[PDB]
């Protein structure tokens, strides 16, 4: 019982290079139809770049918590995240040396009831944290997988200080249990603008 | 990462990707442009689309749009299960009119690539049924023809002819032989 007129609403995060997108939902007898992703309104809206890799995983439980990543320079991805199924507490971390908001984070509720996207820009690393079970999280990239590159930061890095709303149980791969303190993290990427 | 396998009408490629399990769940890489690229899919991605069907039994199709607004689709199910349909409608194609059919699942994580010049249909199979597509080109209401599901000279093999839920538009599907079709064969 929310109406949108538009195909795609867009709206500037505090960290302004951050976009959250909100669809317009099409129902009918058979159920419904979304467009989530139009390269030509998304450009006007500022999200540029080819989307060269698409991902999907999948979380069973509550509480599983995957982040926080990125991509050293020259593979920064900047990402396009949504939930088909589930709900996330979803994180972008601005770690862009020299950025005026250097280590803040934005937050987003992203849901299959909202359907809403997260574009989380290159020079940011991302987060998630599971709120309901069988969450898939699908996310196109604006560049390509490179192990080598990847880089690791703890969920709960003090200086960043992220509010989790963390309920109880917490399931973390080991890279990410292995997550470094922003401190002694390993960043390249340049604020420009 | 990929299995790539043509179908017998051969632009139409089954992409089989790989699933890595652990503690978490999955992850799976569902689309890689260097890789594709290596077996025959080109096109830059302009829209990607979610259909959400609630009961077995919706069939929507058979849908393309006509050039230059011809779209190349990816297609996967994220949730549920269809039998999936790609029609070769390219005029003086060696299989004008003939069709190939999969099973796209959320248990196999198949995808299917149906080149621009084709028509597609999907019938869904499981409940809340979530189908996820990626098109080389943008939505073009007025471009866009509608084939019945049912038309006797293409003559699909659907595995469901009853308890059938169809949009009015593709209820008002036109027949294969009056059916306008610009596409042209190069291949
Ligand atoms: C709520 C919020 C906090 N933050 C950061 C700013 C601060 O470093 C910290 C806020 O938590 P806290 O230290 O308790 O607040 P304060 O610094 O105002 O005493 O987290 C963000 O980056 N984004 C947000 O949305
Ligand atoms: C991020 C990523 C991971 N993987 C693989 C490597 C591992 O087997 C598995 C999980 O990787 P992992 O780094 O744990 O993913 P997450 O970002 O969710 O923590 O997926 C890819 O194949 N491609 C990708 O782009
Ligand atoms: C089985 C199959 C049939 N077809 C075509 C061939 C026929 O024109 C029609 C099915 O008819 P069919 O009963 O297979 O052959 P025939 O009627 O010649 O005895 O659909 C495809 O295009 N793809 C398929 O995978
Ligand atoms: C195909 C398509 C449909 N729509 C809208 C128009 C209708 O309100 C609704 C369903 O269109 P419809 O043509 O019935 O979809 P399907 O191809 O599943 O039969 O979605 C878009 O906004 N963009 C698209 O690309």
């Amino acid at each position: 019982l929310y109406f949108q007129s538009m195909p795609f609403e867009f709206q500037k995060m505090l960290i302004p290079e951050v976009i959250l997108i909100k669809p317009k939902v099409f129902t009918d007898d058979r159920g419904f139809f979304i467009e989530t992703f139009k390269q030509s309104d998304f450009r006007r809206h500022g999200i540029n770049g080819e989307f060269l890799q698409d991902n999907h995983s999948l979380s069973m439980k509550k509480g599983v918590l995957r982040g926080l990543h990125y991509q050293l320079d020259p593979h920064a991805q900047g990402k396009l995240v949504r939930v088909v199924l589930g709900k996330v507490f979803d994180v972008a971390v601005d770690l862009r040396r020299e950025s005026p908001t250097f280590g803040k984070w934005v937050s987003t509720e992203l849901s299959s009831t909202n359907n809403h996207m997260l574009w989380i820009p290159p020079g940011f690393a991302h987060g998630m944290l599971v709120l309901e079970e069988n969450t898939h999280l699908l996310y196109k990239c604006t560049a390509e997988y490179v192990p080598e590159s990847e880089r690791y930061i703890r969920w709960d890095d003090p200086d960043i200080n992220i509010k989790w709303p963390i309920k109880n149980n917490l399931l973390l791969s080991e890279k990410d249990a292995a997550g470094v303190f922003l401190q002694r993290a390993e960043i390249n990427a340049q604020y420009h603008g």
